[PDB]
């Protein structure tokens, strides 16, 4: 019965929707409001709760970058602030890997982050670790046989094809190969044993290709596109299929929700959000 869960986003300015999916029975679930509007954060679960980490507040009267963590318990509906990270981070990615949530670059103003900084609910403390070799801002993040995929983003001048894999037990990190098509705000998730890298934007179009990582081969491959282009969406993986939500597609913030299924290579159109969005933290649990 786990659901998918979409934090925030952005349309006209930075939102407080907590929604949650339910695949089995194609419903939605309206829950508490995020304290502090924010678009362009992550979303991820450790232990049943879902985190909200960084992003933006971008509102009538002005624009704030977020160092922000929040916690959601599904049990209580009722978010906490939890300790913030070292540095604002919006259009951040995050994985977890044992328990523990990474954030991987993102932006605070004109800084571009390549700094990583890793957080543990059960002292709630965020503490570096070793920094990316490339800044990276709307970076798609996976984690795989417990190590940690930074892929795409925009490094403050060029926007990135290239990807880069971290090593916790080693404290470091190495670049892979690079990915077919410059990607910044793409959705990046694992489902079985590839990372697949699906939409963001190319510094001239939003993209609808979507390709996979597989580890052994070491190999980017196009897969099925989706039908609708896009950029800042959301992304998880739910009973063996992708969901993406939401985005901006070049002139509409989209409210569609499509699912992949990879025995048959194909997208859908599964639902669509309550209203159109783009730059949400989502996950699943
Ligand atoms: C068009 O108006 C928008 C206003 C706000 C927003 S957002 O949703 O609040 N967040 C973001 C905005 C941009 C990002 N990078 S990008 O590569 O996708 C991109 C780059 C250039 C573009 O065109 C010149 C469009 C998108 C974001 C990346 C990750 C997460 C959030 C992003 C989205 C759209």
């Amino acid at each position: 019965g786990r659901l998918i869960y979409t934090a925030g986003g952005y349309f006209r300015q930075s939102l407080s929707y907590l929604e949650a999916y339910n695949p089995s029975n194609g419903t939605w679930l309206r829950l508490a409001d995020l304290q502090v509007p924010r678009s362009g954060l992550a979303g991820c679960v450790v232990g049943g709760l879902l985190y909200a980490v960084g992003g933006r507040n971008n509102s009538p009267d002005g624009n704030t970058d977020s160092s922000a963590l929040d916690c959601y318990n599904p049990m209580t509906n009722q978010w906490s602030p939890c300790a913030p990270m070292s540095v604002p981070r919006n259009r951040i990615g995050v994985g977890v890997i044992d328990g523990h949530i990474y954030a991987v670059g993102g932006s605070h103003g004109c800084i571009h982050h390549n700094s990583v900084e890793r957080y543990e609910p059960e002292r709630d403390e965020w503490h570096l670790v070793a920094p990316m070799l490339t800044r990276r801002i709307g970076v798609g993040v996976a984690v795989l046989n417990r190590l940690l995929y930074a892929v795409g983003g925009f490094d403050g001048t060029n926007r990135l094809n290239s990807a880069e894999c971290y090593y916790p037990e080693r404290n470091e990190w190495r670049m892979i190969t690079a990915m077919n098509t410059i990607r910044s705000g793409a959705g990046v998730c694992v489902l079985h044993n590839c990372i697949y890298a699906a939409g963001g934007y190319d510094g001239q179009d939003q993209l609808n290709s979507v390709e996979r990582y597989d580890v052994a081969t070491a190999t980017w491959t196009f897969v099925a596109p989706m039908k609708h282009r896009r950029s800042a969406l959301g992304i998880t993986v739910h009973q063996g299929r992708i969901y993406v939500l939401g985005g901006y597609d070049g002139h509409t913030f989209l409210d569609s929700v499509e699912c992949y299924d990879p025995d048959t290579d194909t997208w859908s159109e599964v639902t669509r959000m309550t209203s159109g969005r783009s730059g949400v933290g989502v996950a699943v649990t």
